[PDB]
DNA sequence: GTACGCAGTTCGC
């Protein structure tokens, strides 16, 4: 099973190496053969000689095209005749391929961005984490006394914890008498006792959280300063840092460093995402926090030292269990992509489709288009298009609910209609699909490169999902559904795929042709429903609706909405298929987007409802969950209104806790690109005067405290609380907060 | 930083 991917330098040549693991033991396979390339387009063949003799100087080394050869490619589906021209190194590409593109000679070039190690698997056929192997997994996380804008590894590191699945200890140079907690003289030994663990242990994958920008990038920075070689990799070799834009990445040579915050980021939706709340998120039991001002006033009393050293084994410990539920799916992830688990781990969806999409377009010999330029890149982002279709609902409670919602509306339109930017309006063809509305018309004779992609796609889902019926082992079956569900999220975001401004595929025709057919094909189905058999739609949201028929009893509204499955789908043309998500007794539809529906078990669904968004505050969220929970299952609009009057008190008593009045909003671009100041806006200004870190996508947590007048003027972060000094707006959360939402569902 | 559709809160003016 491949693990990971890099290269080194030998006498000038790049080695690839491949980190394996097989029957248990770690292998290293070196590829010596392998060189960087990028494809030319010449005017005429005949000024291939004089591209050749193009030269560059980096280094102080004159670097050169070493070996010419013109291949014929696909462009667009168009055979298209290219000079694939090799380089020595990779390192010397990017110094050379903008003086091969200024040749008069060269229209353009191409693939001149893709990383060595990411162009090898691909051109090799090499998938990461297939294979029959069990990877050893060791989490670590440090508690130093760091302060925030105090440089960065000029405080010392307190502790050192570390967890697998066989025990989790504690390293300090304090006097803790604990029994997991190993007390050293230094804070260099106990480094250096941390490095020795690793090294006897051999964890094939190293698990932090946020250890990319704090506990991996302290650890080298107080190795730095102490002196201390930082040797973790397997080729005895130190962990690199590497830069991602607004962030930092850790890589250990040899092995998979598995930072879980990006992770949760992008596969969980959550208020805030510290390892406490994730750990009550996966898990049910919470974490008893320990802030930075004990930490402090631990280390100079020296008392309560012992809790500092059970949260930093807790949080050790919580970090591996994570991490041994999320690498299952993260390794699945890999395998469909294509690439590292350390890559897939830590980039974006539109990342990870470009890999994929580029793996696949070697197969099909696929020339892959350039991402575009600057003017072309905002040309993409000011352009739009219409989207899905949104049924303003039948606004109040309805009984007796069936639930009808397209198998992967957009996959299914683009495998059937061919839409792709390689068949748009493309000439000669004895056969078209005209997209409605927006009249783009596609060719249907020969498969378009994404409509084939997605076949393939849709294809290997319904293989996972027919293993995973006939399969026995609960794990192996775990891991399959990972498989299909990641195979429905990659083919599913397809369709924005071809709106993405940064796409090498880009095609707004394709994405506006893909919700014209999508808007035609559900306002079809209500109408086909409304006529012939009876239905009233409730409410309709892109691929799916709600409908009923008033009066009817609940299993004629099952038995006719049956009836009207195999009807609607014998007329559906291609992959198109309506499908039956479920009936539910009772179901409030409070406006687009915002209702609520309960099944027959008595378990309430929510959407779009306060309840789940992270901007609300909990008292909030939970009133409105009683209340609606009332309403809905109960019916009881008395108690509802008991509740509402009931928080209500509390809040003007001033004795609802103060945790249940934070409000969680995200940060979302340089706090200096904002025109209108907020709440949480002015927050983090107080922050970023702190030295608190402030990027885009940092998470404010905020409270409003009492007075009158702008709520900027009324938020402090919540670190700075203190029931003690602080009365918090309690009107505020009455009027603003609790009221509104309550007053939604009852209206 | 896959897309657009959309609700609802804060704030300037």
């Amino acid at each position: 099973m491949i693990l990971d991917a890099d290269y080194i330098t030998e006498d000038g040549k790049p080695i690839i190496r491949i980190f394996k693991k097989e029957n248990g033991e770690f292998k290293v396979e070196y590829d010596r053969n392998f060189r960087p390339y990028i494809y030319a387009l010449l005017k005429d063949d005949s000024a291939i000689e004089d591209v050749k003799k193009i030269t560059a100087e980096r280094h102080g080394t004159t670097v050169r095209v070493v070996r010419a050869e013109k291949v014929k490619k696909k462009f667009l589906g168009r055979p298209i005749e290219v000079w694939k021209l090799y380089f020595n190194h990779p390192q010397d590409q990017p110094a050379i391929r903008d003086r091969i593109r200024a040749h008069p000679a060269v229209v353009d070039i191409y693939e001149y961005d893709i990383p060595f190690a990411k162009r090898y698997l691909i051109d090799k056929g090499l998938i990461p984490m297939e294979g029959d192997e069990e990877l050893t997994m060791l989490a670590f996380a440090i508690a130093t006394l760091y302060h925030e804008g105090e440089e960065f590894g000029t405080g010392p590191i307190l502790m050192i914890s570390y967890a697998d699945g066989s025990e989790a200890r504690v390293i300090t140079w304090k006097k803790i008498d604990l029994p997991y907690v190993d007390v050293v003289s230094t804070e260099k030994e106990m480094i250096k006792r941390f490095l020795r663990v690793v090294r006897e242990k051999d964890p094939d994958v190293l698990i932090t959280y946020n250890g990319d920008n704090f506990d991996f990038a302290y650890l080298k920075k107080r190795c730095e300063e102490l002196g201390i070689k930082f040797t973790l990799g397997r080729d005895g070799s130190e962990p690199k840092i590497q830069r991602m834009g607004d962030r930092f990445a850790v890589e250990v040579k040899g092995r998979i460093h598995f930072d879980l915050y990006p992770v949760i980021r992008r596969t969980i939706n959550l208020p805030t995402y510290t390892l406490e709340a994730v750990y009550e998120a996966i898990f049910g039991q919470p974490k008893e926090k320990v802030y930075a001002e004990e930490i402090a006033q631990a280390w100079e009393t020296g008392e309560g030292l012992e809790r500092v050293a059970r949260y930093s084994m807790e949080d050790a410990k919580v970090t591996y269990e994570l991490g041994k539920e999320f690498l299952p799916m993260e390794a699945q992830l890999s395998r469909l992509i294509g690439q590292s688990l350390w890559d897939v781990s830590r980039s974006s969806t539109g990342n990870l489709v470009e890999w994929f999409l580029l793996r696949k377009a070697y197969e099909r010999n696929e020339l892959a288009p350039n991402k575009p330029d600057e003017r072309e890149y905002e040309r993409r982002l000011r352009e739009s298009y219409a989207g899905g279709y949104v049924k303003e609902p039948e606004k109040g409670l309805w009984e007796g609910l069936v639930s009808l919602d397209f198998r992967s509306l957009g996959p299914s339109i683009i495998i059937t209609h061919n839409v792709s930017p390689d068949t748009l309006n493309r000439e000669g063809c004895r056969e078209y699909d005209v997209a409605p509305e927006v009249g783009h018309k596609f060719c249907k004779d020969f498969p378009g490169f994404i409509p084939s992609l997605l076949g393939d796609l849709l294809e290997e889902r319904q293989k996972v999902k027919k293993k995973m019926k006939a399969t026995i082992d609960p794990i192996e079956k775990k891991l399959l559904d990972y498989r299909q569900r990641l195979i429905k999220i990659l083919a599913n975001s397809f369709y924005g795929y071809y709106g993405y401004a940064k796409a090498r595929w880009y095609c707004k025709e394709c994405a506006e042709s893909v919700t014209a057919w999508g808007r035609q094909y559900i306002e079809t189905t209500i109408r086909e429903i409304e006529e012939k058999f009876g239905f009233k739609v409730l409410y309709a949201d892109t691929d799916g609706f709600f409908a009923t028929i008033p009066g009817a009893d609940a299993e004629t509204v099952k038995k006719k909405a049956k009836e009207f499955l195999d009807y609607i789908n014998a007329k559906l043309p291609g992959l198109l298929e309506l499908e039956y998500e479920g009936f539910y007794k009772r179901g409030f539809f409070v406006t687009k987007k915002k209702y609520a529906v309960i099944d027959e078990e008595d378990k309430i669904t929510t959407r779009g409802l306060e309840i789940v968004r992270r901007d609300w505050s909990e008292i909030a969220k939970e009133t409105q969950a009683r209340v609606l929970e009332a309403i809905l299952k109960h019916g009881d609009v008395e108690e509802a209104v008991r509740i509402v009057k009931e928080v209500t008190e509390k809040l003007s008593k001033y004795e609802v806790p103060p945790e249940k009045l934070v409000i969680y909003k995200q940060i979302t671009r340089d706090l200096k690109d904002y025109k209108a100041t907020g709440p949480h806006v002015a927050v983090a200004k107080r922050l970023a005067a702190r030295g608190v870190k402030i990027r885009p996508g940092t998470v404010i947590s905020y409270i409003v405290l009492k007075g009158s007048g702008r709520i900027g003027d009324r938020a402090i972060p919540f670190d700075e609380f203190d029931p003690t000094k602080h009365k918090y707006d309690a009107e505020y959360y009455i009027e603003n907060q609790v009221l509104p939402a309550v007053e939604r569902i009852l209206r």
